[PDB]
């Protein structure tokens, strides 16, 4: 959905995340939990973290962040011919974890805020715009799969 050029920007900033997937993954879930505390409640092993000090110290949080970003990089690498990899994710999220589309917007924001915080240099006006279109396509495709399995509610 982006131009070839926009995908390139997207894969190029993602190259930075790939050099530290779990430290970027940890910081994204801390930003999401801190930003929207209600999301935390969706996680049984984190539901009890009461502060950012406890979130930073959690081994499990760091793992789950690695898991989350590893899965999103597999989707981003397919540029948009990503139906196959998105499916299973829409399936588990809609049906087993029961994650509203709204929360996919909250995590897209937490992603942009960590790339901006960790790579101010590299994540300039054009990289930010290309990653925001890429996360919006992701969330639109997830919403599409949700309304299909017949959720969104
Ligand atoms: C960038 C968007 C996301 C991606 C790529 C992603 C990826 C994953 C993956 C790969 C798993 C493990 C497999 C599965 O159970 O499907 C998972 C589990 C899970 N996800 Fe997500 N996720 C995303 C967003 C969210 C959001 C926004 C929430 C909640 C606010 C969430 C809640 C959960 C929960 C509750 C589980 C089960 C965790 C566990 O095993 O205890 N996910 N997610």
């Amino acid at each position: 959905g982006l131009s070839d050029g926009e995908w390139q920007l997207v894969l190029n900033v993602w190259g930075k995340v790939e050099a530290d997937v779990a430290g970027h993954g940890q910081e994204v879930l801390i930003r999401l939990f801190k930003g929207h505390p209600e999301t935390l409640e969706k996680f049984d092993k984190f539901k009890h973290l009461k502060s950012e000090d406890e979130m930073k110290a959690s081994e499990d949080l760091k793992k789950h962040g690695n898991t989350t970003l590893t899965a999103l990089g597999g989707i981003l690498k397919k540029k948009g011919h990503h139906e196959a990899e998105l499916t299973p994710l829409a399936q588990s999220h809609a049906t087993k974890h029961k994650i509203p589309v709204k929360y996919l917007e909250f995590i897209s924001e937490a992603i942009i805020q960590v790339l901006q915080s960790k790579h101010p240099g590299d994540f300039g006006a054009d990289a930010q715009g290309a990653m925001s279109k890429a996360l919006e396509l992701f969330r639109n495709d997830m919403a599409a799969k949700y309304k299909e399995l017949g959720f969104q509610g």
